[PDB]
C-alpha cells in the first residue's frame, strides 16, 4: 500500500511558482514517509500551469527526488507531447494526464486516441489521472481497457466500485484511489494505495492510518480518519484549494506561498477563522502524539 | 458484521404477490446465513407496491423469521403512519423508510419533519432508507442528525465517506453500506454491513465474502467478488430488477415468479440469453465449492 | 395556441380529496379563459394519489367541463390500464401518464412497452407527460416517436429546444411546453401552447400574457411576465407545491384546502410570509387592471 | 435584435492559427449579415488557445470588422488581465470571460473577485460568458447583477428562463441566448439576440430566421429552423467542434483547416459521411433560394 501525495504548487506574490518552497515541501514529505509525489495534479492547480510551469516543478521537485509521476495533460496535446518526451532526461515513477477538460460531448474515439497519443511518446510509463467532476469525462475501467496502454491509475471520485472495476478489467494495473475514505483504500480491500489530498498538510495523518489500517488497529485508524475529515470539512468553508496553503503552514510549520488566482489566497480573517476551527483537532494530535508541538 | 438482503418480491403471472414463493425465498436466505431480510425495498418493487401489499410482505416473511426490517415509506404519510402502527404486533427488528420520492425541490424541513412524524408513531427502531438515485433526495449524516430519532441507516451509495459520515457525526448510529463492493464494507472498516442486492441470488458468496474479510483473505475474497461483480454487469444487459428473478431462479433452483410491470420479465430469449452469460460463472462457484452442482 | 393548467388537489384536514373545493376551482379556472385541466398532474400531487384518488378528481372535475386531461399514471401498470379503461365513460381530451419514476437504469424497451400498453388499452387519445427531473427518465421526440401513438406530449423542461424536437421529429403531435416561460412557448415559436404552474393562483396572468404575446404587445407581456416569474420565486422559498395552495387563496380569494403531507401546508408564519414577499405584486396586477380590487 | 457568431479558429495543418482562412471566414460572415463576432469563444478553441494565440486571434479578425467581442478569460488571471489590457488599442464591442473552469466547489467570493478585477482593468465593456455544462459553474442573474459591472451576457444553456432572469433583475444588460433554438430568442420574446454555433456554416440560415421572425412568418422560419437543426444533429455523429470545419467548408465554399487536437479533425471517411448526411439539406436550402448551388 502506498500514499502519493497530489503535492501544492506554492506560488510568489509575483504569481510565479516559488522554487524554494516547493523544495522545502517535498523534502518534508518524503521523511515524513510518504511514498511518491504527483506533480501538476488538481491541488498542485495542475490546469493553471502552462507547459513550462508544469516542466519547472518537475525539476524543483526531482532535485529532491525520483518518487515522481509527472502529470503533462492539456488541452493542446502538441504540449502534453512536449512535455512527454522533455521528461526522457528525469529517472522518474511516470507521466500521467487527465482527460481533455471543459469540452463538453467529446466522442470516446477522440478521447482514446487522445491518450493512445501520449502512449506512443512517452518515454516513460503513463498514468490514467481520472477525475470526473472536475474534467465532466470518465475514464472508467472499460476505456482504460481499450486505451491499453496505462500502467496505472489515480481514480479521484468516491464510486469506490468505479476504482475496483479499473483492476478487475486491468490485472496488472495499479490502482489508486482518490478517495477520502483513507482506511477503506489504501490497504486490504484490492487497490494499490491512496492519492490523499490532506497529505500536504498532515502527511503523518495519512501515513499513520496507512500503518494502522495494516495492523487491524482500525479503531485507532478510524480516530484518525476522523480528525482527518474535520479537516477536510474545514478547508471547504472558504474554499479547500486555497486553504490547503493556510493548513499546510499551520500544521507543518512552513510558509507555502500563494494560490495562483482566481484560486485566491486567504486572507487574514479567514485564516484566522480557519485555525481557530483547527486548533482544537491540532491540539488532539499533539496529544496521541502524530503531531509534534 | 452483517449482510442484509433487500429480498425481492415474487410476483405471480396476474401480478398478485406470491406469498409461498416468497417463504420459500426467505427460508433459503436465513439457511445460507444472511442476517437480516429488508422488506418493501427497491429490489423488493416497494414503490409499486400499495400499503395493503407491503403488509402482506410482512406477513408471508414473518411466518418464516422476525429478523426483519420494514420498509413502509411512502408519498401518503397516513399511510406509512398506519403501517408502522400496524407492525406493533410484530417482533420484528425495526421499520425503514425512503424519503418522499418524486418531488423535486423538497425543502430540508419537509423532509425532517417526514421522518420524526415516521419516529413519533413507531413502535420499533427506525432506520433511514437513504437512496438519492432513486428518490431525487439525500438524507446525510447531518441531516440524519437532525431528524435524531433513527437506530439506523442503510445508504444506498457508491460514494464510502459519505457512509461513513453517518458514524463520525451519530457515533451510536448503526450504519450499512448500499455498495456493490463488499469486500470494503462488510468488515474492518468502521461499518456494521451491507445491504448487497446480489445476496437474493448468490447468499453463498456475499456471506462466503463477508467471512473471507473478516478472516483477512483478501485474495480469496477478492476473487468472489469479482464474479459477484461480473454476475451484476450481466443483470444490466436487460434490466437488473427483472433480472434478479432470472438470476435467482437460475442460482438457487427455486422459481420466483414475475417482477411487476413495468418492470416488466425477461422474455424466453433474453433469459437464455442472460444464462448463457452467468453459466460459466456458475460452473466457477461449483468448482470453488461455493455452490453445489 | 392553448393555455393548459396543471390543477391543484385540495385536501381536507381528513386528508381526502375536497371536491366541492376542486369543483369551484375548476369553475373559476374554466370562467378565466383556461383552454383545459391536466388532472392528477405533478401539481396535482398524481403520484400521491391512490388509482381511486385519481378517479375522483377526474369526475369531481368532469361534473364542471369535459376539457380534461387525465393522467393515470404509475408503477402498477395493471392500475393504470384499469384507470385508462374507466375513463371511457368519460368524454374528455384524452389521458397522459409520465414515465415510470422512481426505479433508476429502466431500459428503453420496458419504457416504450409501458406506454404502448397504455396506448393499447385506451378509449382517448394518449398524451405524453415528460418530466424528466421528477421521474429520472426523458421519454425525448426520438423515444416518442418509436412509441408511436402520442396525440401529444407536456415537456415539462426548461430546455426549449427539446420540446421543438417533438414537433420536427412527430409533425402531427400537439406539442406543449411546461416552461416557465409563457412569453416564449405559448405563441408563436412553433409551439401549440404551455402547461403552466402559475395558471392556478394566477389564471388571469398567463391569458393576458397569451393574448399580448399574440398581439405582438411584447413590451406589455414582458411585464407580466416579470411579475409572474417574481411569484414564482417567491413560492420556492418554502416550496411551491404548497404554497401554490396559499397564493391560490391569496390571488383568487377561495380557499383550496391543504397538500397532502410529506408535501406539508405552509405553517402561519410561512403563509404571513409569502403574502409579504407578492402582496405589492397584487397591489400592481390591481393597477394594471389584469385583478379586480 | 442581433445575431452573434462564436467565430471557428482555423488551425494549419501543424496546429499553428492560419490567420488569412480566419480574415476570409470573418469577410464572409460580416458580408452575409452577421453582426458581430465573438473570438477566443467555446467554438474558437478558446480554451485550447494560449494568451499570444488568443492575441493573435484578436488582430487577424480585426484586420476584417472592428464588431468583435474579445473572450480573454483563464487559469491564470494575470494573463486575462494582460489580455484586457492590451485591448485598449483596438475599437472593439467589448471583452468576454467565461467562469473559471475545472476546479470544483469554487466559491462564489472568488469567482465575483475573478470577474470584478477583470472589469476593473477592462478598457472596454465586459461580456459575461456562461456556460455552465462547461466550465462546471453558473454565474447566474442573480450573481451577475452582484458582480455589478458586466454590459451584456451569452448564457450558453437551453433554459429560456434563466437566459430571461438576466434581463428581468439587469435591465439595462444586453442579454443574449445561445440557445439552439433561434425562433424563440433572436427576436420578440425580450432577448437582444443569440450567439449561434451554427452561423459559421449556415449565417444565411441564421439571418434569415430572423428576418422571418421579425416579419412573423413562423411557418417559414420555423422549415429553416428544422433544416438548421438536422444539420446540427448530423454535427453530433462525430464531434460538433470537430465538425464545424467540415461543414463550413461544404455550405460556404471554403477551407477552414483543421481544429487543435485533443479536439480532432474528422478524418476523410467521417467527413464523406457526414457530407451525405447533410447534402440533402443543402439541396433544399439551394431550391429554397436561402443558398447559391
Amino acid at each position: 500500500p502506498e500514499i502519493i501525495t497530489p503535492i501544492i504548487t506554492p506560488f510568489t506574490k509575483d504569481n510565479r511558482i516559488d522554487k524554494e518552497k516547493l523544495k522545502i515541501h517535498a523534502e518534508n514529505l518524503i521523511r515524513k514517509g510518504i511514498d511518491k509525489l504527483f506533480v501538476n495534479g488538481t491541488t498542485g492547480l495542475g490546469p493553471s500551469l502552462s507547459p513550462e510551469e508544469k516542466l519547472e516543478n518537475l525539476k524543483a521537485v526531482y532535485d529532491v527526488t525520483n518518487k515522481i509521476i509527472f502529470q503533462v495533460g492539456g488541452l493542446n496535446l502538441d504540449d502534453a507531447i512536449r512535455l512527454a518526451k522533455l521528461s526522457k532526461d528525469f529517472d522518474i515513477v511516470g507521466i500521467a494526464s487527465y482527460a481533455p477538460y471543459y469540452y463538453p460531448r467529446m466522442s470516446e474515439k477522440h478521447l482514446v486516441k487522445y491518450f493512445k497519443t501520449l502512449c506512443e511518446v512517452s518515454p516513460h510509463p503513463v498514468y490514467l489521472y481520472n477525475y470526473p467532476t472536475a474534467t465532466g469525462k470518465d475514464i472508467d475501467a472499460k476505456v482504460a481497457k481499450e486505451i491499453g496502454c496505462f500502467t496505472g491509475v489515480k481514480d479521484v471520485i468516491e464510486n469506490i466500485i468505479h476504482t475496483l472495476d479499473y483492476k478487475r478489467l486491468n490485472p496488472n494495473m495499479l490502482v489508486y484511489s482518490g478517495s477520502q475514505m483513507l482506511i477503506a483504500t489504501v490497504a486490504s480491500t484490492g487497490l494499490d494505495g491512496n492519492v490523499a489530498l490532506g497529505s500536504n498538510y498532515l502527511p503523518e495523518v495519512t501515513v499513520t492510518i496507512k500503518k494502522l489500517a495494516m495492523e487491524r488497529k482500525i479503531d485507532e485508524a478510524l480516530k484518525l480518519q476522523f480528525l482527518h475529515d474535520e479537516v477536510i470539512e474545514a478547508s471547504r468553508i472558504f474554499g479547500s484549494l486555497s486553504s490547503n496553503y493556510v493548513l499546510t503552514k499551520y500544521f507543518q510549520g512552513y510558509d507555502l506561498g500563494y494560490p495562483r488566482p482566481p484560486i485566491f489566497p486567504l486572507d487574514d480573517e479567514e485564516e484566522r477563522q480557519l485555525i481557530k476551527k483547527v486548533e482544537g483537532i491540532r491540539a488532539k494530535l499533539v496529544e496521541l502524539k502524530i503531531l509534534k508541538e
